[PDB]
């Protein structure tokens, strides 16, 4: 089998991507942000603190004749971002893109944190990355993905980001349409639960390539791209007028500056980010002050290859007996 889903942004800055998802019987499509980063399936739901919806739509798993609780489990999480949200669970037939898995684990929050309750354009998370980071308790469960992998026609899944734009998800197949040239593939550590790999390297704008080992991750459900302070502060000076702001919390720039791309390394092939990609806008409205879409990692304790670098690729994950992750130009 395979599956095919459209993902959107939610927003004019590309701040995160939305992809239905049918959950239930009837079908209930809720859209949901596929995360590689995390490996909780979980909705807003009628079980959510009423006061803390608002605007979302809800899975009810009383209306899904499919549904079916699972006694005693509980899930909580908390994401790099500072928020989090709790509940219980249920099994149910889900299905993305035309791709069905019947008894997967559908958390319900009953609580979620002041940041999910203010972004009405997500309905939940649908985690991708390895099912050992489940939070399920007592009895951890599998994500999506590794759910179908047996039914897949190859053990994969790939995302294709949009740059202000539309893209894909793809299960179960590579479409050797959507890239130019080859995908270069390269090793997985899965060690901290992360599709976590090591890039080669880094170029700023025209600049010559600096060959240097950077550990990170592969994170389709974080916005930007985090990186060492040396390299974050080699790209920012190279814009006119930019500086780390304590008050803002990151590197800012005015608004009037031309961006110079940021190539990645992924063996000995180079994934070029555009500058334009790097641009976030006015920290308020109205400011001439933008926030960048390369920051510091440190303190994060991890280096993240989030949506501004991935949007810049093609990316599989690969899921075989021993998992890779591969990057092509687009």
């Amino acid at each position: 089998s395979t599956g095919s889903a459209t993902t959107t942004p939610i927003d004019s800055l590309d701040d995160a991507y939305i992809t239905p998802v049918q959950i239930g019987t009837p079908a209930q499509t809720l859209n949901l942000d596929f995360d590689t980063g995390s490996s909780d399936l979980w909705v807003f739901s009628s079980e959510t603190t009423a006061s803390e919806v608002d605007g979302q739509t809800i899975y009810t798993p009383s209306k899904s004749t499919t549904a079916k609780l699972l006694s005693g489990a509980t899930w909580s999480i908390s994401y790099g971002d500072g928020s989090s949200s709790s509940g219980d669970v249920y099994t149910d037939t889900v299905s993305v893109g035309g791709l069905t898995v019947t008894g997967q684990a559908v958390e319900s929050a009953k609580k979620v944190s002041s940041s999910f309750t203010e972004d009405s354009t997500i309905d939940g998370l649908l985690g991708l990355a390895f099912s050992t980071l489940n939070t399920v308790s007592p009895t951890q469960q599998k994500t999506f993905f590794d759910n179908a992998k047996a039914s897949l026609d190859s053990p994969v899944f790939t995302a294709d980001l949009g740059y202000h734009a539309p893209g894909t998800y793809n299960f179960g197949f590579i479409d050797t349409t959507a890239y130019t040239g080859s995908i270069t593939y390269t090793a997985v550590s899965t060690k901290q639960g992360f599709w976590e790999w090591t890039s080669t390297g880094y170029a700023v704008g025209s600049g010559t390539f600096k060959s240097t080992s950077i550990d990170g991750i592969a994170d389709t459900g974080t916005t930007l791209l985090y990186l060492p302070a040396t390299v974050v502060s080699a790209y920012w000076a190279q814009v006119s007028g930019a500086k780390s702001s304590s008050s803002v919390g990151g590197y800012v720039f005015p608004c009037s500056a031309t961006l110079p791309s940021f190539t990645f390394g992924v063996g000995s092939a180079r994934i070029v980010i555009p500058g334009d990609y790097i641009d976030f806008g006015p920290i308020s409205t109205g400011s001439s002050s933008c926030f960048g879409g390369i920051q510091s990692s440190a303190g994060i304790g991890i280096n993240i290859f989030g949506d501004v670098a991935l949007k810049a690729a093609f990316v599989v994950f690969n899921g075989a007996t021993t998992p890779t992750l591969g990057f092509a130009s687009k």
